[PDB]
């Protein structure tokens, strides 16, 4: 009950965007943990268990597209951010089917691994195409830290 | 050691349905945590991680099939079920056979985040359509709950 | 005392083979857990979190594959591989649609449980097909077990 913890879930007010809250019933930010532009923050030295999930959705495919999704650290000392966790994924031919009334395809991707991280260390968890995230049902997408 | 642990397998001699067991080799329910109406029971309030795996498996694309796998809460307090971790999965773009062969598809489905728990609360991880579900071999499909 | 824990990741020098290294940045092995044989020793008898990630590439689909991917554990006292966690994938029909496609597809797998083992107790995280594996990135190949 001491532990930095943080299990943060999309916005789903703001469509085609990823926006991290800790404002909704089944989320979490304690012990330390801070959310500071858009960015999941370590308050301590430590050994950490990062995760996050994504569910990216699409009607038809008119567009080849190559979805990602990339857990990162970032410490003001480095050069730029470093993949900590990261998939692909590519739900689409390059044709674009033929027919109307589209159904939907849907791709999930889940990251989680632990690291050990210093105190102020700034961990993202973004996409590539947010424009196809899929945050119309709770439990989608999420972003979690918790302290080992 | 003493913290509250599960991770309970799906019963792989009843096709067709989804039902956990803690009476297998490398399963575990110990230090609190109950399985009752198959659902993971916590023994107190707290901080508990909770994941789940599911595994479908389809002969060909007949038609159009939307798979979801989903851990809910039921809050012994609220008195309803909450999702707590979703994710949807369509294996069958198109129903390509029209005569031609039925190769099987394979699509897994991983959950899982930190929450916390008030003593009692019951989790349920399910999917909408066990009749794909694939327990063929051992490690394919679980549900954990584990104490922090 | 301190808690066990490893986390490793995929050499990306050695193309469709899986290489687990250690001695990388947001790489861990230490408070007695081994990298033996491409396999992850644990120290004592006890509670630990075991997680793996592979991500799969391919291109033109020539011939239908089913990927596996599989966290085994192999004790001195059952010197036999029993499965902890696995998955499959089916990125491919027994050939393109028509004439032959040319985009490549992405797959990825992620597997994690909490188990109860024994000291000595070798875990291998392993695929039926290396040759699929994309190390193109970091992040997306990983390994990982933390004592609880």
């Amino acid at each position: 009950s001491d532990k930095p913890v943080a299990h943060v879930v999309a916005n789903h007010q703001v469509e085609e965007q990823l926006e991290w809250l800790s404002q909704r019933a089944n989320a979490l930010l304690a012990n330390g943990m801070d959310l500071k532009d858009n960015q999941l923050v370590v308050p301590a030295d430590g050994l950490y268990l990062v995760y996050s999930q994504v569910l990216f959705k699409g009607q038809g495919c008119p567009d080849y597209v190559l979805l990602t999704h990339t857990v990162s650290r970032f410490a003001i000392s480095y050069q730029e951010k470093v993949n900590l966790l990261s998939a692909v994924k590519s739900p689409c031919p390059k044709d674009t089917p033929e027919g109307a009334e589209l159904k939907p395809w849907y791709e999930p991707i889940y990251l989680g691994g632990v690291f050990q991280l210093e105190k102020g260390d700034q961990l993202s968890a973004e996409v590539n195409l947010p424009k196809y995230l899929d945050f119309a049902e709770s439990g989608q997408v999420y972003f979690g830290v918790i302290a080992l």
